[PDB]
């Protein structure tokens, strides 16, 4: 479910559920997270560009058809365990990394997108962090949200449920820029070129560095998380 | 010291100390916390507003020539706690909290907005937390604001002790939104209407989870701003 | 490497390296941290102003051909030691902290200016974190900026390495204010006396209170960026 490309140093790769709004389901995770080893572990790679692909939502969070089907506790602790590794699997990769954000990037969308280096929206696209209003726990969310942006910016976006256009995610700094639609690939691979080309040495040793505590919340927020989620999967 | 009313499943808080800028006294903190209890331990009640009243100041917080005037140690400790008291009554609130801010939101009356889940000022409303230019330390005033919105935010708001307009908390992001004085009441308890619509057990094992650090931070700040008023 | 003048209770000190970019080598340094020392000790002082002088660089930070030669593991950290303890320096002065930026402010001198509980700078000044692009490491630097304007706000300044002018700071809330040139001082120094106006008690404490886990972050920081930039 995700194609493999190449322009020179940079690795492209490009979601391909089924669906268009690329859902994350549990065959979805797997394969990014084995073309993230894979990149991360090929020297002819220096930089790294995942891309909901054209006309395609980055992701419309996970799939609503694990979510909704999910009551027994030993099924919801395991589907948590699973989110963060993803989150981890992108935080892990030593080289730099951009989002390119076209479509949706809602709930588990939205948070995939905050592991990157980079975000480059379309002009077009949006996010969402709707949980509460649809009865989704949020705790993974707005630790996320709270440690990459600020107590009070999570709080507000967790709590109003809105969608998101890009003058609203420049305004909370969610992205680095905002382009249009036919523009955002090559926008995306132009700043992985830009990373790139920085002295490998130097930017892995930081890029672990400025990581860690990241790495180090996701795990915390692991155990309690599945607390709440257990608890809100019964209505 | 308080109006308890309901527009269906809100309650709405109104301060009323006889002066129209609700200062915290000892009074009107017991009244708001007992507010407070009673909202969350109510069924019928899924979210709350607190208001200053119309033509009156949100809270002038407490008295700065009081606060001057301690000089016991234990009579500190007292009034460290019970003003750390106040804001976890706001935190431990399991529904949704909205602050409708006209008029003066000041040292206190700031740092009490800033416990609840979101905040409306009117367009004609200021927020400011003077204290070190009135000489009063302000330990709790900073370990909030750094913790709710930053350390270079909070160093400059502290630092410069500037009266701040609808505009500047806007560009600071220290509200929701800015509406008109007449508006300001609806608007507020609209927004409580519509996070008061979100499924319980799943916003308020959220909010738990949200609110923990907070809480275990305002704690710290008590045991240190009386590790300061002790040596 | 520096002299030191006063404006009555504000002690101005001007950094004189007979670079005119102010790169800190280990005089400056030492200058910087002795004028620190003696304008915190002197009770006749009441607040400082560092600036880069006229014509001249608040700081070009350190040499990047004299860092990529460190690779002797104690070399790398005495060096490490060294810079944190700049910092440490400014952090530790008790009275109120001006910075004055002309020029260019890159790398530590970037980081060293964030130590300060103000930041003014010139219309026609620039803020720079280039590290990356010139294959220094940069634990350090972003440390101190995730913990001063938060993790996203840091990511992207030393990730894309630009070179930041004044319209760019405002809108990173790097600074307070920014002036001409030739106002720069004058500005610096008039918000160092309003800052000195406020009660020393009330300050001393709530300054300190606010820059401990600050401190803290720093000396975590040594212990860790030492591994890295081994590495
Ligand atoms: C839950 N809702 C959501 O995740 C989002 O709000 C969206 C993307 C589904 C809303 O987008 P819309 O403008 O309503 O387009 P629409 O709902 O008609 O298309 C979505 C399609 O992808 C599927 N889909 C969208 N998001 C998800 C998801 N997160 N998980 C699983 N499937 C999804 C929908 O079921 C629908 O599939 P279909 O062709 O089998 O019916």
């Amino acid at each position: 479910m995700v194609f493999e490309e190449n322009s020179d140093e940079v690795r492209v790769i490009t979601l391909d559920h089924p669906n268009k709004h690329n859902p994350f389901s549990r065959t979805l995770e797997t394969s990014v997270k084995d073309a993230l080893a894979r990149a991360n572990a090929d020297d002819s790679v220096r930089a790294v560009v995942v891309y909901g692909g054209a006309e395609r939502s980055f992701s419309a969070g996970g799939d609503f058809n694990e979510v909704k089907q999910l009551s027994r506790s030993e099924d919801i602790e395991e589907w948590i365990d699973r989110v963060i590794d993803l989150y981890q699997a992108v935080l892990n990769v030593n080289k730099p990394t951009i989002a390119a954000v076209d479509g949706y990037a809602i709930g588990m969308g939205f948070q995939f997108a905050l592991m990157f280096d980079q975000r480059l929206m379309a002009s077009t696209a949006n996010f969402v962090m709707p949980e509460l209003k649809h009865g989704i726990g949020c705790s993974v969310g707005a630790a996320i949200l709270g440690f990459t942006h600020g107590f009070s910016t999570m709080q507000e976006i967790i709590y109003q449920c809105q969608s998101l256009d890009a003058p609203r995610c420049v305004d909370y700094r969610l992205v680095n820029q905002v382009v249009e639609s036919s523009a955002l690939l090559d926008a995306a691979i132009t700043q992985a070129h830009v990373m790139a080309s920085y002295p490998a040495s130097a930017f892995i040793n930081t890029k672990r560095a400025v990581n860690k505590p990241f790495i180090h919340l996701l795990e915390q927020t692991r155990d309690a998380s599945k607390a709440v989620h257990k608890a809100a999967f019964q209505a």
